[PDB]
C-alpha cells in the first residue's frame, strides 16, 4: 500500500439545503420520529444535535445516522439568516 492512498470528500451544502430543508423535515415524519421535524417549525432544531440522536432516536442505526444529516441540514436554514 504506497502512500497514495487516501478518500477525499468534497462539500457542497449550500444550495440545495433549500429542497433539503423541506426534505429533512418532511423525512423525519417519513423516517418514523415527526416529533423532532416538529420542532422545525418551531425553530428550535439547532440544538446539541448528538445528545439529540441520543435522546430519543434510537430505533435503527441507520435511521439514527440520517437523522443527524437532517437534523444538522435544518438547523443550519432554521436560522433564517
Amino acid at each position: 500500500m504506497h502512500h497514495h492512498h487516501h478518500h477525499s470528500s468534497g462539500l457542497v451544502p449550500r444550495g440545495s439545503q433549500e429542497i433539503e430543508a423541506k426534505e429533512a423535515c418532511d423525512w423525519l415524519r417519513a423516517a418514523g420520529f415527526p416529533q423532532y421535524a416538529q420542532l422545525y417549525e418551531d425553530s428550535q432544531f439547532p440544538i446539541n444535535i448528538v445528545a439529540v440522536k441520543n435522546d430519543h432516536d434510537f430505533l435503527e442505526k441507520d435511521l439514527v445516522e440520517p437523522l443527524c444529516r437532517r437534523l444538522n441540514t435544518l438547523n443550519k436554514c432554521a436560522s433564517m439568516k
